[PDB]
C-alpha cells in the first residue's frame, strides 16, 4: 500500500501549470486589459526577432509592443474571441502562430513554418476516409487505423491502446517499422497515465513530445501581472512535459512521441500512441490530419459497435422465434431447455444453464450440483434482491461463502420467475486469464518538486500474472436477452400447466357427474336420471307427437338366489344381467336401475310391435348369457306404450301390471297391458 | 400509364457518353497500348497552351506527345495503376490534372489552377468536425450539415434531399439566402433524378454544374482510335450535363448547382443539393472538403440512428418492467391495459388499443366498435397467417371490405395471443398534406434519344392529400408490441391458473365429501360401512371383543315412492336418518347400505343391549313426525359377532333376520 500511496502522489504534480515549454516553439503570455506582455518563454528572442529587428536578447521583449510581435490577423482574432480556450491559427512566411484567450490572458505560441504547396494532405484524407469507411469489423477498423496513423506520421511504432474500466490498458493493435519488440496485447498499469494526464486529451486531443532530451525553456516574467498565479497552458502544444514521463519514455526506449485520445462521445476510450527512436517534429497540418483521421475512425468504430448490437438483437429474436415454433408441439419447458440450451450457451456466452420448475431441475453444460444450486436460489431469495436479474462475474467476492471451496464457477446470471419458486440460471466458469504486462511491478520512489512519488519502472520486459475467480462481465444486451428467454419459458410452462389443470378439472367434474347419475353396483343410470328422463320423454311426446315405449323388468325368484348363494353372488348376477341387456339395446335407448332387482328401459322412436320385439331380445339376452360359476337367471318383462298420457307414473303403472302378469303366467315372459 | 411510359423513357438517354464536356476545363482521352491522344475537348487548345508554348489551335495537339502535355507524376501514376476508374490528382504551377484508366483508355481532365496558400481549409475542416460531433440528434445533424455546406461552398441555397423507397424525395433541411424561395419540406417526384443519375453518385460522389448556360464543348477525334465506340466519362468532373436537366435548373431559377451523394454503406440515402443565383465555380479542394464533410456527417447520422435503436429498446424494456410491477399486484390483464394504454400509445405512436381475452374486450383511445373489431378478428383468423404479428398502414388497400365505409382508421398492428386472444394497436389515417414543388405536368419533349418527359415549367407550391394511410409500423415496434402482448399473456395465464386451482380444489373437496358420505342423507356411504365392518370383525377376531350390527329397511317404501313422488320419498329418508342418528350412542357408526336399507355398527354391545338398541330405533322412527309426508315404519334385523371370519357372513345373517321381521308384521325387531 506504500506503492498505492506512491501512485496516488502522481496526481500531485500540477501538469497544467509547469511554467515552462518544450523548445520546439516559443510562448508569450499577455494580459487582455493591460495589453502588456507579462510572460515570455526563455527562447522567445530567437523567434520574435523575425517580427521585430531590435529584438536580439530576451530582455528586449519588455520594451516591445505586442502589436509589433503578432500578425494583425492574430490580434484581431484574439480581440474578437469571446469563447475561451478556442485557439486561433494565424501564419506568416516563416512563423506559425497559435493563440487563445484564457481568463484575462492571451497565450500565444509560435513555431517556425515554411509554406509547402501540394495536394498530398487532401489525398491522404481521401485515402484514409475510403479505407476507414470500408472497415466492417472491430479488428479491421483498429488495424487500418494503426496503418494510416503510421503512414501519415512516419513514426517508427504506432499502437492503439485501449483503457480498462479501472484505467489499466492494453495494446490492441500495433504497426512497427524499426527493431522494436512487439507490444501487442501487453497490459499497462493505470499509474502509467495519471488522471490529470488523461484529462488533458479532453482539452487538446493531441500531445506532442518531439524530443525527449530537449531542455525545457522556462517562462520568464516581463511585466508584473496583476494575478501572479501560474498561467494555465493546457490548450496549446508547447506545455512542458513532466520529467517523470520523459524518464518513462527513456526507460521505454522512446525519443519522440505523439498521442491522440480516442473519444466515445465525451469519454476517453483509449489513445493512439506513436513512438520514434529518434527526435521527430510534426507540423500543424500533420497534427490536424492525424486528429481528424482518429476522430473519423472513432465514430466509424462506434457505428460498427452499435450495429453489432442491433444484429445481436435480431439474433435474439430469431432464437425466441425458434423457441415458440418448437413450443407449440406439446413439449414441457424442460424439454425445450434441453434442445436449445446449447444454442443459448452461444447466445449468452455462458458455460452452463440450469432451469428450475417445481421439483424438476434441468441442466446443460457446466453446472454446480443440485444442492449448491438450491443454496444459490435460497441465497437469492434470502438476500432480498427484488431485481429482475442478479448477476456477478466474481461470485467469490460479490457473494462470499456462497460456493464450495474449489468450484470453478465465477459468473452467475439469475432471472426469477414467479411461483414455491422458479429461476433461470446462467453460469460462467472463471476464465483463468493469463495477462502479459509490460514490465515487472516496480515500487520505486522518486524525489520531486511536488514531494515523493512513484518513479517510472526501468524494465518493460514481459511479465505474466494470472487472474483467478473471475469471468467475463455480463453485458447489458445479454441481461435483456436472458430475461426475454426466461419469460418465453414461463409462457411455455404456464400453457403446459394450464392444459394439465384443465384435464384434471374435467376428470374431477366427470367423476362428480358419474357419482350423481349412475348406480354404484351396476354402472347404469340410477333412478333419478330414469325418472327425469321419463318425465321429459312424456312432455316431449305430448308436445311434439313422438312415439315411445318402456320396458320394466325384474329378476325371477331372485331372493332364492341371494339366500341359496349369497349377496356377493347375487350382485355378480345383477352386474352380469346389466352387461347382457346393454348389448341388446340401441344407442337411442336409455337403460337404468329402477329398484332393487328391478330395471327400466326407455325406448324412444319405437312403436308397439317393435317394442315387443325389443322385449323378446332382452328376455332372450338374459336367458342365454353365460352364467359360468353362478346359477342360471331369468327376467320377466312388462311393457307400456305412450297412449297420450299425462304423467309418467301412469306408464309405470301400466308396465308394472303387465310385468306382474308376466310373473303369474310363467316368469320367463314378455307381457304388455 | 400515359405519363408512366414517358417517365420510364428517361433511362434511355446515355448520360455517361455525351462525347462533350462542360467548358470549365479540358479533357484528353489516350489509348493505353497506342500511347496516342485519341480524343480532346474542343477547348483543349486554351488549356494545354499553358503547358506547351507551341500549341495554338486545336489541331496542334495532333502532333503533340503526351510526355509534353502531362506531368511526369501523372504518366507514371497511370502506367502504374491497376484498378480502373480511380482518379489520380497531379497539379502543377498553372494546371490541375485528374486522370484515370478506364478499359483501354486513360482519361485526363485539366483545369486552371492557382496556388492559394493559407490554412483556411484546415480551419474549416476542424470547425466542421467539432460542430458535427456536437450534433446529438437527427435534426441537429442535418441542419448543421446544411449550415456548413453553405459556409464552405458559398452557395445561396443548400438542401438535404432524402429519398423514399420509391425514389421520390423531400427536402428535410435547408439554409437559404436572399434571392431564393424557401424549399423546406417540398416533395419532388422520382422523374427529377433518373436511375442513371442516382447511379453516377456511386462512381463520383460529387457533381458540379458551375454554369447552366455555359455552351458545352464537344470532344473531337484526333487520332483514329482502334474502337470508335463512345468513351465512358463517368469518373470525372467535366462530363457534360443532359440538356433536359439544364432546362430543368433554368425553370428552377438556378444558375449553378452542386450535389454530393449521402451514402449509407453503399446505398444512396439522399443528396446535399446546392444552388446559386449566379455562375459559381468550386475548386478541387472545396470539392474534397465538401465530400469529406458529408462523409463525416453521414457516419455521424448513422451512428445517431443506430444509437436510437438502442435507446428505444431501453424504453421498451422499461415499459415492460413497469408492467411487471403490476404483475405482482394481483390485477387482471384487462385492468393492466386500462392503466398503461395511454403510455403505450406514446411508445407505439398509435391512437388506440384493443385487448381481447376470452369474451372480454378492453379498448383505449381511438378504436372501431366492438362489432367492427370482431369483424377484424374474424378476418384475421380466416387470414390464418402463421405471422407473429400482422400490420398495415393502409387498411382499405390491404384488407378491403373490413372496416365501415366512412371509417378513419388506416393502421393496424395485431399480435396473436393463444379460444382467441389478441392485442390490437390502431392508427387513425393521418390526412397528410404534401406540398410539392410544382404540379404534375404531362409534357413531352423530343430528343436525339427519342421522346421522353420534359422538365416541368412551374416550381410554385402545389398541395395534394393522401387519404387512407398512416405512418408505417417500424420493425422495432412490431417486436416491442409483441413483447407487451406476451407480458399480458403471462398475467392472463396466472389468473386463469388461480381460478383453475380454486375450481379443482372445490371439486376435489366435493369428491372427498362423496368419497365417504352419502349425498342425500349425510350418513356414511356403503363403502365406508363395508370397510368399518371388515376391520371391526378382524379386531373382534384378534381380541375376542363383542359387537353387533343392525340392518333395517323401510317398510313398503316402494309404495311410498310410487304413491307420492321422488321428492317425498327422499324427505322421508332424511327424516328417518335424522331420527335414528339421535338414538345412537357416540361409539356406534351409522351408514346407508342400500337404497332403502341402512346399517348400524354397535361396538361393545351384547345381544340383549343390541336388541334394546333395535327397539329404541324402531320406536324412534315410529314416533317421528309425519308432517306433510306419510307415516313410515322400519323393520330391523340384528346380528351379533359369533366368532365370524368375514363381514360377508354377518350381513347375510342380519339380512335373513331382517326379512324374517318383514314377513312377521313389518314394524318389528328380529335376530337370527
Ligand atoms: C507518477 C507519475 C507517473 C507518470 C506520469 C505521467 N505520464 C504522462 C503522460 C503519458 N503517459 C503515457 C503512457 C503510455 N505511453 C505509451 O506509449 C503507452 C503504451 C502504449 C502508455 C501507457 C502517454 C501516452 C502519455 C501522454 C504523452 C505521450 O503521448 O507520451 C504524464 C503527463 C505528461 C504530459 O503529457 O505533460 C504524466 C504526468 N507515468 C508513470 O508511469 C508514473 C511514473
Ligand atoms: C426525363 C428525364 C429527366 C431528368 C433528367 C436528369 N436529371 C439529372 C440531374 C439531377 N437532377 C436533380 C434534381 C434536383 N435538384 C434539386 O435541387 C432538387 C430538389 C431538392 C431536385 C429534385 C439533381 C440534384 C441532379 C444532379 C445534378 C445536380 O446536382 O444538379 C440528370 C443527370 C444530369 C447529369 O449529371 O448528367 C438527368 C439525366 N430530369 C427531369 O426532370 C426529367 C426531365
Ligand atoms: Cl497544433
Ligand atoms: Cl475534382
Amino acid at each position: 500500500d506504500d506503492i498505492s500511496k506512491l501512485i496516488a502522489a502522481c496526481d500531485q504534480e500540477p501538469i497544467h501549470i509547469p511554467n515552462a515549454i518544450q523548445p520546439f516553439g516559443a510562448m508569450l503570455i499577455v494580459e487582455k486589459d493591460t495589453q502588456q506582455i507579462v510572460y515570455a518563454s526563455a527562447n522567445s528572442a530567437e523567434y520574435f526577432s523575425v517580427a521585430d529587428n531590435t529584438i536580439h536578447e530576451l530582455s528586449d521583449i519588455k520594451q516591445a509592443n505586442i502589436n509589433s510581435l503578432l500578425p494583425e490577423h492574430l490580434i484581431s482574432g484574439l480581440a474578437s474571441a469571446i469563447r475561451e480556450n478556442e485557439p486561433i491559427w494565424v501564419e506568416t512566411d516563416r512563423l506559425s502562430f497559435l493563440g487563445w484567450r484564457h481568463e484575462n490572458y492571451y497565450i500565444i505560441e509560435v513555431e517556425r513554418y515554411h509554406v509547402q504547396t501540394s495536394n498530398w494532405f487532401e489525398i491522404q484524407f481521401q485515402r484514409a476516409f475510403q479505407k476507414l469507411r470500408n472497415c466492417k469489423t472491430h479488428n479491421d477498423l483498429i488495424n487500418t487505423l494503426t496503418r494510416l496513423i503510421q503512414e501519415i506520421s512516419g513514426y517508427d511504432r504506432v499502437m492503439i491502446y485501449q483503457f480498462d474500466p479501472e484505467w489499466n490498458g492494453r495494446v490492441i493493435a500495433e504497426s512497427v517499422r524499426q527493431l522494436f519488440t512487439s507490444m501487442l496485447n501487453h497490459h499497462f498499469p493505470a499509474s502509467d497515465i495519471p488522471a490529470q494526464a488523461r484529462a488533458m486529451y479532453s482539452i487538446n486531443p493531441i500531445r506532442i513530445i518531439p524530443d525527449v532530451n530537449a531542455e525545457p525553456q522556462p517562462l520568464h516574467m516581463i511585466h508584473k501581472p496583476q494575478n501572479t498565479e501560474a498561467v494555465n497552458l493546457s490548450s496549446g502544444v508547447l506545455r512542458a512535459v513532466s520529467p517523470l514521463h520523459m524518464q518513462y519514455l527513456r526507460n521505454f526506449g522512446v525519443s519522440a512521441s505523439t498521442s491522440i485520445g480516442i473519444f466515445n462521445e465525451d469519454e476517453l476510450w483509449g489513445i493512439v500512441a506513436c513512438h520514434h527512436t529518434k527526435p521527430r517534429a510534426i507540423g500543424r497540418r500533420i497534427r490536424r490530419l492525424l486528429v481528424r483521421t482518429v476522430e473519423f475512425a472513432a465514430e466509424r468504430l462506434w457505428l460498427i459497435h452499435s450495429r453489432n448490437v442491433e444484429r445481436y438483437m435480431v439474433t435474439v429474436q430469431a432464437a425466441r422465434e425458434q423457441l415458440s415454433t418448437t413450443a407449440d408441439d406439446k413439449h414441457s419447458s424442460h424439454e425445450i431447455v434441453i434442445e436449445h440450451a446449447a444454442d443459448w450457451c452461444k447466445l449468452f456466452r455462458c458455460d452452463g444453464i440450469g432451469y428450475l420448475r417445481g421439483e424438476e431441475l434441468t441442466t446443460y453444460g457446466e453446472t454446480p450440483d443440485q444442492t449448491t444450486i438450491n443454496k444459490l436460489v435460497e441465497w437469492l431469495e434470502e438476500n432480498g434482491k427484488k431485481s429482475l436479474f442478479w448477476h456477478s462475474h466474481m461470485l467469490k467476492e460479490d457473494a462470499p461463502g456462497l460456493l464450495p471451496d474449489g468450484s470453478r464457477f465465477a459468473g452467475l446470471l439469475a432471472i426469477p420467475l414467479k411461483s414455491l419458486f422458479s429461476y433461470l440460471l446462467l453460469f460462467r466458469v472463471a476464465q483463468n486469464e493469463v495477462r502479459t504486462w509490460a514490465g515487472k511491478p516496480e515500487k520505486l520512489s522518486v524525489e520531486t518538486s511536488t514531494g515523493t512519488m512513484l518513479g517510472p519502472r526501468k524494465s518493460f520486459e514481459a511479465w505474466q500474472d494470472e487472474v483467478s475467480g473471475k469471468s467475463q462481465p455480463w453485458r447489458t444486451a445479454q441481461l435483456y436477452a436472458a430475461r426475454d428467454i426466461a419469460r418465453d419459458l414461463l409462457i411455455v410452462a404456464d400453457s403446459m400447466q394450464l392444459n394439465l389443470l384443465n384435464d384434471q378439472l374435467a376428470d374431477a367434474n366427470e367423476n362428480l357427474e358419474k357419482l350423481a347419475s349412475f348406480d354404484d353396483l351396476t354402472g347404469i343410470f340410477n333412478r333419478r336420471r330414469m325418472e327425469d328422463r321419463l318425465e321429459s320423454e312424456v312432455k316431449e311426446a305430448q308436445r311434439y307427437k313422438k312415439q315411445f315405449g318402456i320396458l320394466l323388468f325384474d329378476l325371477d325368484k331372485f331372493k332364492s338366489v341371494n339366500d341359496t348363494y349369497g349377496h356377493n353372488i347375487g350382485d355378480q348376477i345383477l352386474q352380469n344381467t346389466c352387461a347382457a341387456v346393454s348389448e341388446t339395446l340401441r344407442d337411442t335407448d336409455k337403460f337404468g336401475r329402477w329398484g332393487g332387482e328391478e330395471f327400466l328401459i326407455i325406448a324412444p322412436q319405437t312403436g308397439m310391435p317393435e317394442l315387443m320385439q325389443l322385449g323378446e331380445r332382452v328376455r332372450a339376452a338374459v336367458e342365454k348369457m353365460q352364467h359360468k360359476d353362478l346359477p342360471a337367471v331369468t327376467i320377466s318383462i312388462g311393457v307400456a306404450e305412450f297412449q297420450n298420457d299425462t304423467r309418467w307414473d301412469h306408464m309405470i303403472d301400466r308396465a308394472d301390471k303387465a310385468m306382474y302378469r308376466a310373473k303369474e303366467n310363467g316368469r320367463n315372459q314378455v307381457c304388455s297391458q
